[PDB]
């Protein structure tokens, strides 16, 4: 199907997927010199104090970290939306090395991975209308660059080892993710997509300034992975990123001067 190779990457998702070479497609490169300050955006609200995590899953793409989102129980407002986001999972993007791996960049500077903390705006009723939607979700995005252990980043790290297989899964409740958060909430904000397959144009892009720090240790467990289903042949779960896509008739704002 679509994914991460020589024959099947990036290059090739236009084929399937049209709306590859669209109007705001993700990421972009985050130019900090020409990102407008807007004095008029609104702090972040995350609130993730009643979250409730559920499960771990190998997609065969990423593994993501879902959530209950039948109710407001860990939301995010503020910032540049209006009403209210509820998360429903998170997941990352990472590199073979620790010189690649996230998705946007910062004056075309690559970090080691991003987390991409998912959230859906209550109005539309459920995900799958939202992202129908030109305001349908809200990503806050995470870099993590490779130095100091992130220690609410372990609970994620040791549970790879149950899912290392596409279409694994595995418990994984009580998880906080306020763990995985930086101290600062500066952000830059841009129109935006999907970064993978259907990349459809229905998000708010909201990317932190300030990011997280992980240990060689960590982000190697990530690499450990496998794209391929059990008894399949290994294929390791490496360089899972879309590189930088033209950033066109947009103009990134940011939060902070
Ligand atoms: N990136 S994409 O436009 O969705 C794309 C490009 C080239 C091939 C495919 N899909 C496939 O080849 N599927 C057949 C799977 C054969 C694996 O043994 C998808
Ligand atoms: N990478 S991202 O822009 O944060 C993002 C967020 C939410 C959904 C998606 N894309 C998908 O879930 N695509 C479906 C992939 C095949 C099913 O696993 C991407
Ligand atoms: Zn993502």
């Amino acid at each position: 199907h679509w994914g991460y190779g020589k024959h099947n990457g990036p290059e090739h998702w236009h084929k399937d997927f049209p709306i590859a070479k669209g109007e705001r497609q993700s990421p972009v490169d985050i130019d900090t010199h020409t990102a407008k300050y807007d004095p008029s955006l609104k702090p972040l609200s995350v609130s993730y104090d009643q979250a409730t995590s559920l499960r771990i899953l190998n997609n065969g793409h990423a593994f993501n970290v879902e959530f209950d989102d039948s109710q407001d129980k860990a939301v995010l407002k503020g910032g540049p939306l209006d009403g209210t986001y509820r998360l429903i999972q998170f997941h990352f993007h990472w590199g073979s090395l620790d010189g690649q791996g996230s998705e946007h960049t910062v004056d075309k500077k690559k970090y080691a991975a991003e987390l991409h903390l998912v959230h859906w705006n209550t109005k539309y009723g459920d995900f799958g209308k939202a992202v129908q939607q030109p305001d349908g979700l809200a990503v806050l995005g995470i870099f993590l660059k490779v130095g100091s252990a992130k220690p609410g980043l372990q609970k994620v790290v040791d549970v790879l080892d149950s899912i290392k297989t596409k279409g694994k899964s595995a418990d994984f409740t009580n998880f906080d993710p306020r763990g995985l958060l930086p101290e600062s909430l500066d952000y830059w904000t841009y129109p935006g997509s999907l970064t993978t397959p259907p990349l459809l144009e229905c998000v708010t892009w909201i990317v932190l300034k300030e990011p997280i720090s992980v240990s060689s240790e960590q982000v190697l467990k990530f690499r450990k992975l496998n794209f391929n289903g059990e008894g399949e042949p290994e294929e390791l779960m490496v360089d899972n990123w879309r590189p930088a896509q033209p950033l066109k008739n947009r103009q990134i704002k940011a939060s902070f001067k």
